[PDB]
């Protein structure tokens, strides 16, 4: 039968604190009806302002990705929809009770932990996926993100980062059969100290700690525990592409090759391909059995 839209079964609530600005945030994460979408709802305000998670309202890309409406802002909404994409999660309200999403532990982790606590509800609509027929490329210098024709999902990312730590970082995950909780999940943001003063003074990382964040200096990790994964930079840039690749608003079907990109080149990279309507095309699967990509039982 048909592959079915999802949302949320029950609500789930959550506190913590903004990675950037280092404010106290209250999340509520609601059910929303067929071809919602996922939404972004700045609770705290009255009226409540609602941002859908969409390219076009995508505002600055400096060190996070950051949602825009008149001058009302959902900073750092890419370690969520990450979480999101890689649950199959269609439709959701997202209440914030600040302008930045919880940075949690750094990773995806908590959030999937919490949805899949709270279960999913398939919907009785057909998942609208976006399957990719050309390439689409962009570039700014040396750093390039790429989209290609692939019969599935696939993310591959390489980092060319001088820095003792990495002793080139290079992954490809396909989760047409790899799964994002097990291998991408659970990858920590990072920072390095040489630039946190820098950072603090533009009022950036103001909640950073080790207890969110991978923190380097200049030859080692100083978090005590260490890491998750012998490659947790590389995965979190790949944890990092798929929520920013979630803004499309439906998951994709094709393959995501990033070279020292990030979340600038990332939005570049979707309002090109949505720009060019030769390069992609909606598509739904009445047969889960011939589809390209599954999901995990909600
Ligand atoms: C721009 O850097 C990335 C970004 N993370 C951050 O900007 C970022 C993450 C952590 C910190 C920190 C810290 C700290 C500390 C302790 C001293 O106060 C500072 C910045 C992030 O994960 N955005 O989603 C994208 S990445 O290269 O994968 C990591
Ligand atoms: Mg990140």
């Amino acid at each position: 039968a048909t592959i079915k839209q999802r949302t949320l079964k029950n609500i789930i609530r959550a506190t913590g604190v903004g990675l950037h600005s280092g404010e106290k945030v209250y999340l509520t994460l609601k059910p929303a009806p067929v071809d919602t979408g996922i939404v972004f709802c700045r609770t705290d305000l009255d009226p409540v302002v609602e941002i859908p998670a969409r390219a076009e309202n995508v505002g600055e890309t400096t060190m996070s990705t950051t949602l825009v409406k008149g001058d009302v802002k959902v900073d750092t909404v890419e370690h969520l929809l990450s979480a999101m994409a890689g649950l199959g999660i269609d439709n959701a309200y997202v209440e914030l009770s600040a302008s930045e999403v919880p940075i949690m532990d750094g990773s995806a982790g908590p959030f999937v932990f919490l949805i899949q606590s709270a279960g999913l509800q398939e919907q009785e609509a057909a998942k609208k996926f976006v399957r990719i027929k050309r390439e689409v490329s962009v570039e700014e210098g040396d750093k390039r993100a790429v989209f290609v024709p692939f019969d599935g999902f696939k993310v591959s990312f390489e980092i060319d980062f001088d820095h003792p730590v990495f002793r080139t970082q290079q992954a490809s995950v396909d989760f047409s059969s790899t799964s994002f909780v097990k291998e991408v999940s659970r990858a920590r943001t990072f920072g390095f100290m040489r630039d946190i003063e820098y950072l603090r003074s533009q009022n950036l990382a103001l909640g950073g700690s080790v207890e969110n964040a991978i923190v380097v200096d200049e030859n080692r990790v100083l978090n005590e525990d260490g890491l998750r994964y012998e490659d947790e930079f590389v995965k979190h840039k790949i944890l990092d592409a798929i929520g920013d690749l979630y803004l499309l608003g439906n998951s994709l079907i094709g393959e995501f090759r990033g070279f020292k990109s990030g979340h600038a080149l990332n939005n570049q990279l979707l309002r090109t391909l949505i720009a060019d309507k030769d390069a992609w095309e909606v598509v739904t699967f009445e047969d889960a059995r011939t589809a390209p990509i599954s999901y995990m039982r909600p």
